[PDB]
């Protein structure tokens, strides 16, 4: 199985003792390691900030501590947006400046791969032509890397892309047989299930469907989206399972109704090192019950959540993560990436669970081996 990680570029502006650098990483840990983010300009790929130059340096350093581990840039995102990737796919000038961009660019700073992250084709303004487009700019991208490979007489670049977790994106965004054929891995971006809008609690990362699911809530879990996928023809080997080190939170319409499916005002407030409204990392959860909030395990979905007054956080915690690494093996997947790196307990400060106590856990679930380790 794999163990991809990702770090953050601005998981180091955070407060220092929740801020996280490439050096913090155990460089046997994982097997992929994924920077998030370039950037791109001119249809080009690019670094965003000129410390992304260090960045890369630490990070791709790492590999002289494991020399089997490979290290993957990310471009995209979902405040990135659909806009510059509909531009570059538009011509075939536009894709060919872009794959030679990356070819350099990765090449230069010592990465194995590039991992597509765009949010997404054919839906969020980009049109229904950005499906086969996406498709055509994969097959072109993994022709170049193999070409590349045979004439530079050095391994293959690795191509990656995510995968969106909403039915009904996935359906107006992604060719999965194509895809499937022509990426070495499909990071299923199974988290942020939320549903948010819906005006009642929910999980962020639930493994099974809630028995108070309806309709198309009740394909918001683990479960459903990569039987989805596999039915419309993945390889299974190929797929790679998200996994979330951190919960989504709600304020309760009324502090006495605190299950799963409880009606809700708004998202949560922004903790204090993530700084992000309606989200918390694992390591500020834990501050979460360390200062009194009731925990529960919620046995349908194979999540727990945990509330303090008006307050409530749906999550993820090792034994969430035991058994989904099960479920992964007992489905025949790829492997687990874990989103992100940077928000599991890095120090062991925070949870008193030894340093990253998730990624840890998916380490040994999953069996996670080197010769240099």
């Amino acid at each position: 199985y794999q163990l991809m990680c990702y770090y953050t570029s601005w998981a180091k502006d955070r407060p220092i003792e929740g801020s996280f650098k490439p050096g913090n990483i155990d460089p046997c840990l994982c097997t992929h390691l994924i920077y998030a983010f370039a950037g791109m300009q001119n249809n080009e790929i690019t670094y965003t900030h000129e410390q992304d130059l260090r960045d890369y340096e630490a990070l791709n350093g790492l590999k002289d501590k494991n020399t089997e581990l490979k290290t993957l840039l990310a471009i995209g995102g979902w405040k990135f947006g659909p806009a510059p990737f509909s531009a570059m796919v538009s011509t075939p000038q536009n894709r060919q400046i872009f794959i030679q961009s990356v070819i350099r660019f990765l090449r230069q700073y010592n990465f194995d791969g590039l991992n597509l992250d765009w949010q997404y084709p054919g839906s969020r303004g980009s049109p229904p032509k950005d499906k086969h487009l996406f498709s055509v700019l994969v097959k072109e991208m993994r022709k170049a890397f193999e070409e590349e490979s045979v004439e530079k007489d050095i391994p293959r670049l690795l191509l990656t892309s995510t995968g969106a977790g909403i039915i009904d994106v996935i359906k107006s965004g992604y060719k999965i047989p194509e895809l499937s054929q022509s990426l070495d891995y499909i990071q299923v971006m199974t988290y942020d299930l939320h549903d948010p809008k819906d005006g009642y609690t929910g999980e962020n990362s639930p493994l099974y469907k809630s028995p108070y699911d309806i309709g198309k809530s009740a394909d918001l879990n683990v479960d459903s989206i990569i039987s989805y996928w596999k039915d419309h023809g993945a390889a299974s080997e190929k797929l790679i399972v998200g996994f979330p080190a951190y919960g989504h939170t709600f304020i309760l319409s009324d502090p006495s109704k605190t299950g799963i499916g409880a009606p809700t005002i708004s998202t949560g407030p922004p903790g204090k090192y993530t700084d992000e409204s309606g989200l918390l990392a694992y390591y500020e959860v834990c501050t979460f019950l360390n200062e009194g909030a009731t925990e529960v395990w919620d046995a349908p979905q194979e999540v727990p959540y945990a509330y303090q007054g008006n307050e409530w956080v749906g999550y993820d915690n090792v034994r969430s993560f035991k058994l989904k690494a099960q479920w992964l093996k007992d489905n025949n997947l790829g492997g687990a990436v874990v989103w992100p790196l940077d928000m599991d307990d890095f120090s062991g400060s925070f949870c008193h669970q030894r340093h990253f106590p998730l990624t840890s856990t998916l380490k040994g679930d999953l069996n996670i081996h080197s010769a240099s380790c």
